[PDB]
């Protein structure tokens, strides 16, 4: 259709590979572009990671204090690295993992799921439990960013991650109370002003989880509400693998992709 051609023009203009998935609703068709193609998760996994922790524990667990050392700061950790002396509660870790993409928080929450591979296996299994047979997490931060194009490790697809997020925020994967916490953390995200948010009019609400990696990898997964309160899930994934491991990620690609989506859903 014409929208596919426009996504293709966007890819050509940015010298990038773009993936888009907006699940169909009772009133709207799905928007799909390279939606069954694999893209690195990057920091986007930190949102479903928080859902896994929520899922597996009573809410009182959020008050559990976790201590760690400066040697645990092995990845970009804007919150955790300033709380080595105090520790952080599981809830604070969930907050940081989503709103600041905190990698140490992510690793600690992975550990909290238990089992081999520092909780990476358990994370993947959580996604399996939501019907996702595609996504896989194989390493902790930062080593999960190291995989070259073509390697299936630490990848998802726009389709798979969109349907995960759909079930988590809009569906019944979580009880409404836990769902509200996940939603609130994504709502107050600090990292996403220049991506999906930048492509929707100000009277639309946007909650989201960003990620950035090597090979120009830039993702955003969002739930948006129209001015009338109609929700949609918008997953946008990109890389610029053609330019090499140090290709510049382009936030503006995601904003423009989201603009194209907002045009269809207005
Ligand atoms: O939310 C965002 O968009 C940024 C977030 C930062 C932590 C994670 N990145 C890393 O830890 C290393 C990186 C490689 C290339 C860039 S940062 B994550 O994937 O992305
Ligand atoms: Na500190």
């Amino acid at each position: 259709g014409d929208l596919a051609d426009r996504f293709a023009e966007l890819e050509r203009r940015y010298d990038a590979r773009l993936g888009v998935y907006v699940p169909a609703t009772g009133t709207t068709a799905a928007i799909e572009y390279r939606a069954d193609e694999r893209f690195a998760f990057c920091s986007t996994f930190k949102a479903p990671l928080v859902a896994a922790v929520l899922h597996q524990n009573p809410l009182t667990h959020l008050d559990k204090l976790i201590t760690y050392t400066s040697d645990d700061i092995r990845s970009i950790s804007p919150v955790a690295q300033q709380h080595v002396q105090t520790g952080m509660t599981i809830g604070q870790l969930c907050d940081a993992a989503i709103r600041y993409s905190d990698g140490t928080a992510a690793n600690l929450l992975l550990a909290d799921l238990g089992g081999p591979g520092g909780g990476t296996a358990a994370f993947t299994g959580y996604l399996r439990s939501l019907g996702d047979t595609v996504s896989r997490l194989d390493a902790e931060e930062p080593e999960l960013n190291r995989d070259p194009p073509g390697d299936e490790r630490n990848t998802t697809t726009p389709h798979a991650i969109a349907l995960v997020l759909q079930q988590l925020v809009l569906g019944n994967a979580l009880p409404p109370d836990k769902r509200a916490l996940l939603t609130d953390w994504m709502a107050r995200n600090t990292t996403g002003a220049k991506r999906i948010r930048a492509g929707f009019p100000a009277d639309w609400k946007v909650i989201d989880k960003t990620g950035t990696g090597d090979y120009g990898r830039a993702n955003d997964i969002a739930v948006v509400w129209s001015p009338t309160g109609v929700p949609y899930v918008v997953a946008v994934m990109s890389d610029r693998a053609g330019g090499g491991y140090d290709a510049e990620p382009r936030e503006a690609l995601l904003a423009e992709a989201a603009t194209c989506v907002a045009g269809v859903l207005a």
